[PDB]
């Protein structure tokens, strides 16, 4: 069977195992540095299988050797201090897991997302197409959710593309969002759409402020699981993913959220959308912020 | 209790619709037909597949309209794969089924689609929003399939809207189709897209020419079942369906394929697209043809 | 649409919302006394809907008025002191939610399960068939999981019935467990089967010891969600549920885990299995322990 | 890449099997038939239903065996709904398909089932564990359906094992059927159970008598698709299937319906039930009949 290793069995990691288990895509290995945590969550989820009817081997471990020969490696072990702390963790996870699964596609979740994905590429030495980051699917999901709510339509009929990174680094593109092929601008007035775009930018913080302790995990995990499925089933999904750029949108040597075709080979194509002056202004300012974070990381 | 769906006409499309619905576990299914044994056999066969698929659906076959009473949704797939023959079949089906399920949403499938839906509305006397026809979901599905195949992307990421009726009456709208929010024109060039539009127009005939002895049913049934689901779960799906127009697109007193929000109340909203002059030219010509068929019906 | 209210948006409650949301059974209301917690988890899960493709209205609240007219009420707000603390919480939740949803089926999860279900029946005044407790489905799930693992077969082909309550109160019945209709005893030797039965009894504690902080939730939530689905779809599931007895197995005026047919009417039938001398010895000792807990509760 | 499933014979059972499998999103599906247009039409029709159902499955139709190369699973549903006609059809199908997919697990559906599976084993020369036949899953499904209907419980909670072949060759085993681990005898009395056993024996004929012009396909296809899934996902399902026996139940050199653990390796284990003398009497008589058909084949 296919093999998926999730490094970091916290809220996002365990929830990702939950979403994946129900899909019955393959074996799942939950790894963490804390003893008992992954073993307990994995066994708990495994014991729910007879009820849900899925046949999935879900195991927990503290030994990287158990992640060997994985088809996909999901990294959810993350916690300038933020960059340093996460850089050290990401470094540790990738330097230990990558060598054991040379043919795997690595999907980063740790924040700062774009920067941590860049670091994972460096440490793993994997072809850039096989090291990607999850950020855009979650952000587009919030946007799509708000649009469906406001427009009064099924979430299954709303599509949307966006780029960049989190919050201020986010590059919203309402022009590239539709409901059953019809522009979203036809359903929602400019003023309200602007509010929705703003709510999207602050989407992660909105959850953090409500939970008081901890950040979002159901949607982030769902986003991550969808990307894992895309690779495993070679589905050719068109989605915004953190990818390594070599000229697209005028950006070079940097991980940035862009539209891609995701399949068995990881990033199989980076789409280059013809953005107008206003949208490019947004992307340039975003790339500036992402670049700044990337530089801070390189100076560590 | 559970929701109740009655499928009138247990042929290829009707039986296949029962198959798609059963797997969805949306509620009881009653397959009715004028031919004895046929609906009973297909219904029992499908029911016997339930322990394998793990779904709890009571699917039964019958020749008695009394068994369709109090249905939440009535699907009509009894037509013969022309206006006269189907007009009589449709009137007979609706006249017997409608009175027994006064709160049901009727989904017409019989061809000529737009015209038969109009007839069902007349005979049933049901509020217009609760009498609709399936046509556009199937045609948009063929279009989306071709786009997905050509672009090399998941069908889950392709969406499209179109209007009108079948074949020459279809009103393609490539401008209103996207892949994850991105215009299809970004993936497929003009000439190739035009070929896909043409293949979509001839989509039904393409399957007919291949099967030789009948018409399509897997996709037509899937489309029909998706509309049934939209109603039963009040999903508010945005899809092209045959609806009664009262001024939209400049059309009155006519059933025509238009974008709608489909839910428990049936057509809960008819969307008004900002069609350009080229697209409007196609729509007007289509309406003229649909109008012609309607006149012949009256 | 159907309406499900989950009282107590903690690990079990939020996870139950997750399992239910994917089933697309109806609207879900997550309620908690803590501000922000339910609103955050509900919104997080709602934002995952466009990714998973399900249309489910998931909302969080601190106002019981938002649970009015629910089809099913799930209680997962629980924390002699244990009985008292949980008795007070259960009392508060039921006395406030029951009056607002007079036609709902109440499914208790709070521990001590059997006793808390009994209390919910008293406080709600609902017909006993409409007040049940989840315990047996989870326990049978662990048992079935261990059997599938050992026998080397799909979890979809293992069935098992058991009675009583948790741990020492559990009444295992290997004789009433099969794989595609074949007795489990045909696949697993007596010594090993005994170990599996023992592992089942300690199943909850095994997870607690691994997690160190907190108890199981994936399987408990799955068990709860399966019971909710049984009521909403009037599925007539045959499962062990905490029900009110009036003579079955020689027990009267007590909630105890027994085999039932679960549907729209809640408990539609309490099956009376012909247990042998050995099994009855187990059930009597269990009923003694459950009774003791029930008495402690009545003396509060 | 994806898994590849080839279905030889695009008739009712074959096309319906493609339908069940497509919804499962297990891998590519190739529908092959000797009749031109038929497989192509059904495959394209089903493919066009994918954007509606939201599944990514490449389903294609063909008349060329070359398109079935390197399949993980080969389903054979080409037989005519007797030994001679199907023996020739089966030999032709296996002789052409087997060499192109040397690592595939062959699942026979053609009747006479046990005999045709034996023939497929001979012609393919494949390890016996990788050549099996579908028969028991369907019969057990009918039985489980009747039990569920009679007991008033979910089909998800009913499980049962049976052996042998079709109709008079079937070896019912009510003793080995339960509802959530509880013996069926606890819910249904002896006489009623006997009636259900008889209805199960005649289950196939019951559908035939109703349809009038053909045999069952929804449940037969579901059963076949479930076996395909078991192999592709190495699910280790415990089910009755036609397997090659080397001493089990005292039977040698014969294909017979027996309980097995079905996975990626095909039959990964043949279970040996502790049958009493009554049940063994039924099995011996059944084996005698299956043996008779086998002799006629040789
Ligand atoms: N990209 C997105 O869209 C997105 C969305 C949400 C959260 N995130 C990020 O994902 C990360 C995880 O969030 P969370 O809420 O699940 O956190 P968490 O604290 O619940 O879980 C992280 C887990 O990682 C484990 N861990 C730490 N160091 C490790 C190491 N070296 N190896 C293996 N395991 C290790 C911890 O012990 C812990 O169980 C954070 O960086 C967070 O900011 C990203
Ligand atoms: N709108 C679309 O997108 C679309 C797509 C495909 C087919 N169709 C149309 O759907 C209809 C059915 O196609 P089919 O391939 O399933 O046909 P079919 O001939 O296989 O089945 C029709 C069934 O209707 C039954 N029937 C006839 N009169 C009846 C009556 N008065 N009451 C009850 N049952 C009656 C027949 O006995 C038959 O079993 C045709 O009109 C066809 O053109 C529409
Ligand atoms: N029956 C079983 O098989 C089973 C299995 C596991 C856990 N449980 C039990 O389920 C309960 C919940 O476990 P958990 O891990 O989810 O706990 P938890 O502490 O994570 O969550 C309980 C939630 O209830 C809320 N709460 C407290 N008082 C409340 C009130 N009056 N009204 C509304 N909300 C209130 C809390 O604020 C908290 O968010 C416990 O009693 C536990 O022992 C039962
Ligand atoms: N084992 C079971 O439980 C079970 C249940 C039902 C039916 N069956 C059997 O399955 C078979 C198919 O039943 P059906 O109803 O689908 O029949 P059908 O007649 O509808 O379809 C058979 C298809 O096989 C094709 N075919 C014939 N020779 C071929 C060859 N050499 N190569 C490729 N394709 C060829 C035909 O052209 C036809 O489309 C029959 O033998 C039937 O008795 C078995
Ligand atoms: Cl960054
Ligand atoms: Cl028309
Ligand atoms: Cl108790
Ligand atoms: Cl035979
Ligand atoms: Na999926
Ligand atoms: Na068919
Ligand atoms: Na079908
Ligand atoms: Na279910």
């Amino acid at each position: 069977r296919k093999k998926i290793s999730i490094i970091g069995a916290g809220f996002v990691g365990s929830t990702t195992a939950h979403w994946l288990a129900a899909k019955e895509l393959g074996d799942i290995v939950l790894l963490d540095i804390v003893e008992g945590v992954p073993q307990g969550k994995a066994l708990d989820l495994y014991e729910a299988s007879p009820i849900e009817g899925f046949d999935v081997r879900v195991t927990g471990t503290n030994n990287y050797a158990d992640t060997a020969n994985s088809d996909v490696i999901v990294v959810t072990s993350g916690a300038e201090d933020l960059i340093k702390v996460n850089a050290d963790i990401t470094r540790a996870c990738i330097s230990q897991a990558a060598p054991l699964s040379p043919n795997a596609v690595i999907i980063m979740v740790n924040n700062p997302l774009d920067a941590m994905t860049y670091l994972a590429a460096e440490v793993s030495g994997f072809p850039k197409e096989r090291v990607i980051g999850q950020a855009g699917v979650l952000d587009a999901a919030r946007y799509r959710t708000f649009i469906a709510m406001e427009a009064g339509v099924s979430v299954k009929d709303v599509q949307a593309m966006l780029m960049g990174g989190h919050g201020d680094e986010m590059v919203p593109l309402p022009r590239f969002s539709t409901i059953s092929g019809i522009p979203v601008s036809e359903f929602i007035a400019p003023d309200r759409l602007a509010q929705i775009v703003e709510r999207t930018r602050k989407g992660g913080g909105e959850i953090v402020n409500l939970l008081k302790t901890g950040s979002a995990y159901y949607a982030p995990a769902a986003a991550t699981a969808q990307m894992v499925e895309a690779v495993l089933k070679d589905k050719k999904r068109v989605m915004p993913v953190a990818a390594y750029l070599t000229g697209q949108y005028g950006l070079n040597d940097i991980y940035f959220g862009v539209p891609v075709i995701l399949g068995a080979g990881g990033v199989e194509k980076i789409l280059e959308l013809p953005l107008n002056e206003e949208e490019m202004a947004l992307l340039n300012a975003s790339a500036k912020a992402v670049r700044a974070t990337l530089d801070t990381l390189k100076s560590l």
